[PDB]
């Protein structure tokens, strides 16, 4: 399907927002193209619900969120209704991002979303729980592929751009488990003199059996 | 690279505990296959370091660890004595899963793992923080991409792991940040009638704007 540094394809799609072009949406933003299987289900609609309660939280950072299932607009709008509705706002059909059409399966099949074992009524599978995260360069920065059993974590989908925005502007890289505001990696390439020279706020290394000088902890810069 | 439902490759690999045929490695139990960047640098050994933290959460389920990188078996051993150290464990270099040797990208271009943005000192590029989440059938039930800047959050690989393990069993499907123990959505092709029979901890429905009857919660099976 897809694979990190590929180009975001510049697709046309009817969405609750009307036709438009990827690329032009996007825009010079980054971008967070996810999926989801099917409307007026219960893990789809506390997925969307989520992610529209965290759409501040993601303009902020100038991305850009998506959705997209194999049903038709119609449905997108009257399901948009439901959404509002199970996180306690108007019942609009309206969402802070729009929810794009793929009843004929063109974008599943190309980005290769598609569940193995999920099916509408006539037997043709649907997409399963994917997020594809686009950099401005409209290249693909990061990449989850959840089935339709198991719903995401948004709270980690958010997490992780706010590392890559990090990691894009600062020589660092982020450890494990890594909460926003906590210490960070040094780059393994850049040598002790341009470290302190680079990183004022301290820069911590671990001694190692091997006695190599990598294991190095910065705070957030 | 690989989609969901897709057949675990029967490859032939070396490793830390010898050579391995995938499947036999697996048997019968949940595979996570997992890579990183590089041996000696930062981000990585904080993260087979967590990994084996939790190899006996994983093991508790049935879950077989393997993780893999593009440097030596030699390699290997000697880091492992490092993460072993962070760890604060006796730096042997023994580790509770073992570690592939990809040198010549033969797994990395197989499965789709090469990285973008990072490569080695010979000009050759190195495989990307990538997950696959294999079941007793060898099939891929979740995948996740993670570039060589950001690393993992593995509390929600276990998290997931618990809820693939779940809704295979049990006929619901977990919701978005949904927890360990929290309760679960009843799938929506389940007749009421046959709902009430299968969760006699009782199903809980919230009427919606459609009228219709598909947001149903239920306490953990």
């Amino acid at each position: 399907g897809l694979l990190l540094g590929d180009v975001a394809p510049n697709f046309e799609a009817n969405t609750t927002v009307g036709r438009i072009r990827f690329h032009d949406f996007l825009g010079d933003s980054w971008g967070i193209l996810f999926s989801h299987p099917r409307d007026f289900t219960p893990v789809c609609t506390t997925e969307l619900g989520r992610a529209a309660k965290l759409a501040p939280e993601f303009a902020k950072r100038n991305v850009k969120l998506i959705a997209l299932s194999i049903d038709s607009v119609e449905d997108h709008l009257a399901w948009s209704k439901d959404i509002n509705a199970y996180n306690c706002e108007e019942p609009t059909e309206k969402l802070p991002f729009p929810i794009i059409d793929d009843r004929n399966r063109e974008l599943a099949i190309l980005l290769g979303m598609l569940d193995p074992a999920e099916k509408d009524e006539k037997g043709m599978p649907v997409t399963a729980r994917v997020v594809f995260v686009f950099g401005p360069d409209k290249k693909l920065k990061l990449s989850i592929l959840y089935p339709a059993t198991t719903g995401r974590n948004f709270d980690e989908i958010l997490r992780v751009v706010i590392s890559l925005q990090l990691t894009a502007e600062k020589r660092v890289a982020t450890p494990v488990d890594w909460k926003d505001g906590d210490s960070v990696m040094v780059l393994p390439t850049i040598p002790e003199e341009e470290a302190k020279k680079l990183f004022p706020k301290g820069v911590f290394t671990k001694e190692l059996p091997s006695g190599k000088k990598y294991l190095r902890y910065t705070p957030q810069p």
